[PDB]
């Protein structure tokens, strides 16, 4: 009875499929499921990601465990990923990493949940 | 070592009151918090965060949501009767032009074009 059920997928336009495959599948450890001539699909963090090749007003955040924070931070740096600054102590307190994919779509890894944010936090409903 | 799940999606929006009505009332999401400048929703099991930026000027991304196939007509009519920008499947935008879709089957089903390479 009358609800959107779940996320079906997200889709990004990208300049170079092979570069984006390396990013989403090798660096971020997603699974490549299918390709076409100008198309690739992945499963990542339980989500389906579609890339369509086409040669700051949105971001997508994935959850990671606290205990994997330094693993991720270093994997992104070792792979020369473009890392962006977050809030003061986001790195030292293992809260968030912000970064872009090869085309500049903004991504984040976060160790908290929505309730954590709500509790840490204005008008509450 | 795996990313465990999606955490949330953040959208810039020109007018927070319009976006709240779009997300909470048209799409039937749950409003959790406001401040600012900001609103948080739970919609389709996903945290959505809106940040109001009143001087915004949208083609290179979309988020798609799954609906009951028996509800296709319900949703299609709901969006039409609410003057939503509309472009099996419904393709539409929010008040700021963020690209959204509704589909009545999972991307995995859909994928199940001989020339494509399946892994």
């Amino acid at each position: 009875h009358h609800m959107l059920k779940s996320i079906n997928h997200i889709c990004f336009s990208v300049r170079n499929l092979n570069d984006s495959i390396h990013f989403y599948r090798d660096i971020l450890l997603g699974k490549l499921l299918l390709t076409g001539k100008k198309t690739a699909y992945f499963e990542l963090a339980g989500l389906w990601i579609a890339l369509n090749e086409e040669k700051s007003y949105t971001h997508i955040a994935f959850t990671i465990d606290d205990s994997e924070f330094k693993y991720w931070h270093q994997r992104l740096k070792d792979n020369n990923v473009n890392i962006l600054e977050g809030r003061v102590r986001d790195i030292r307190d293992r809260q968030s990493i912000y970064f872009t994919d090869p085309d500049g779509h903004k991504l984040e890894l976060h160790t908290g949940t929505l309730e954590n944010r709500l509790n840490y936090y204005m008008t509450f409903y």
